[PDB]
């Protein structure tokens, strides 16, 4: 029964971890029976989710990926406790290459394929006049060309302030929490010497803590903790932030997020005029050697380079030029502002771009809840629903399987991306 049911969430600090502590409560578990162990206060300042921004839209990659985004909307729009932080402003793809045009049109067809009425929120933008409509920033000497796929679901999440909302609300429960060295997961506990029956962590300052069930969602950080058998390639996005008078932000107001598959995005001034710029680019790794636990030997595995522990670093020299290139495309009359808050955030990806949320094959007790493909802050509203479904035993089958333990299913590096990723090491310019 769950008011006597013990729970460990390691990563409690992030996206898929907060989510699953809110969850848990919701479910009817003891708050003074969960405890989250996190490297960081919640919002940890290296969770991928500690940003000023990320975008809302309805992605239809896969089976349940539709489901699921459907499922976040309805949160994000009427759970009490997301709702103040999405704005539905709108999300809109563009290109002007006949490539990523047939791309638009081949998205918006299984859109309707899916049969669940995605035509009333979802629309081709056939004409310049359609795209300035939504978007009247653009001049339409810079939009010749230009095809649309706009989702009125779409809009913007204000992600730190979001997971910091479930944190306080974790606290007025009575959540237990550890922080630092005391939250920093190092390995499982077992209460047998085969390791078939796991009853706990322990912490880099050797803290023990002992649970009924764990939960590994340590996002970027989990391939590196236990052996995940390259299902999982922890991979590095960028972002840069430019500064805007209130004169030129009021210009910005409410306007619909804009992504051109071959550029980037930006998304709309906050409350301070910051704009947040990113590229798209198939992603840095960081390998090293290193040997998470229940591996034999030490692995090539790419581990992040945590931009909080070391806040000088930047990001490559590559990403400072692609960045910039998406200011041009999207913000031409910015082109003089100078950019700051360059940062790396951290990812892993799947062969498939699923995420991976399943019980641990042979560490009984021990479940992983990551995988989040660079794809997945908005799921923040209901994935913790689904990770104590599993825990539970009570996982339709159509997430089950498709988040299931399947090493060997795919190159991770490349995952549904353009290409490989490349690495860190080859990419000179974010050391200081
Ligand atoms: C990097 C990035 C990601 C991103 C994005 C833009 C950038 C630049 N834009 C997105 C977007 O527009 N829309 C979207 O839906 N997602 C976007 N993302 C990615 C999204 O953030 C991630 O997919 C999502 O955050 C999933 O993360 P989840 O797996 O929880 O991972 P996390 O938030 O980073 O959480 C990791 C927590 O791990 C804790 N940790 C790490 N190591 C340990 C150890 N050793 N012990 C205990 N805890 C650990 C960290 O505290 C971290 O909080
Ligand atoms: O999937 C979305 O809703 C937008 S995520 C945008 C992005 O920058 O986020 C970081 C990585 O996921 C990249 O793959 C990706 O291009």
């Amino acid at each position: 029964p769950r008011a006597n049911t013990k729970i460990i969430v390691v990563g409690g600090g992030g996206t898929m971890g907060s989510s699953t502590a809110l969850h848990l409560l919701r479910a009817g578990y003891t708050p003074s029976n969960i405890t989250v162990l996190d490297t960081y206060p919640i919002p940890s300042a290296q969770s991928a989710g500690y940003d000023l921004n990320k975008i809302f839209g309805i992605s239809g990659a896969n089976k349940p990926d539709l489901q699921l985004s459907l499922e976040a909307f309805d949160m994000w729009k009427n759970d009490p406790l997301f709702k103040p932080f999405f704005h539905n402003v709108g999300q809109m793809d563009v290109s002007s290459t006949e490539e990523g045009i047939k791309k638009l049109r081949k998205r918006y067809q299984s859109l309707l394929r899916a049969g669940i009425g995605l035509e009333k929120t979802n629309f081709l933008l056939e004409s310049e006049d359609e795209i300035l409509a939504k978007a009247p920033h653009f001049t339409r000497e810079q939009i010749k060309g230009w095809k649309g796929l706009f989702c009125g679901d779409g809009g913007w999440l204000a992600a730190a302030k979001a997971i910091n909302a479930i944190g306080q609300f974790l606290k007025e429960q009575g959540v237990k929490f550890g922080f630092g060295e005391a939250g920093t997961f190092k390995k499982p506990l077992f209460a047998d010497a085969d390791e078939k029956t796991c009853i706990g962590v322990e912490t880099v300052d050797g803290t023990k803590y002992y649970a009924d069930k764990v939960v590994l969602a340590a996002g970027a950080w989990s391939s590196t903790l236990v052996d995940l058998e390259e299902q999982c390639v922890s991979k590095a996005w960028v972002f840069a932030h430019i500064q805007l008078t209130p004169a030129e932000a009021a210009a910005y107001k409410n306007t619909p997020v804009i992504y051109d598959g071959d550029y980037g995005f930006f998304i709309e001034p906050d409350e301070n005029g910051i704009i947040k710029v990113c590229d798209e680019f198939p992603g840095f790794t960081h390998f090293k050697m290193h040997q998470p636990y229940g591996s034999p030997v030490p692995k090539l595995i790419s581990v992040p380079r945590s931009h909080a522990k070391h806040p000088t670093d930047t990001y490559p020299h590559a990403s400072e030029v692609t960045i910039k290139k998406a200011i041009n495309r999207f913000l031409p009359r910015f082109n003089d502002k100078e950019l700051f808050n360059r940062a790396m955030c951290w990812c892993t990806d799947t062969a498939d771009a699923n995420l991976l949320v399943c019980e641990h094959p042979r560490w009984k007790g021990f479940y992983l809840a990551t995988g989040d493909s660079g794809h997945s802050f908005k799921l923040l509203p209901n994935i913790g629903k689904h990770v104590v479904e599993l825990l539970e035993g009570r996982l339709e089958s159509v997430f089950k399987d498709a988040w299931r333990w399947r090493p060997g299913s795919g190159d991770a590096l490349k995952s549904r991306r353009a290409a490989p990723a490349k690495d860190l090491a080859d990419m000179p310019g974010w050391r200081n």
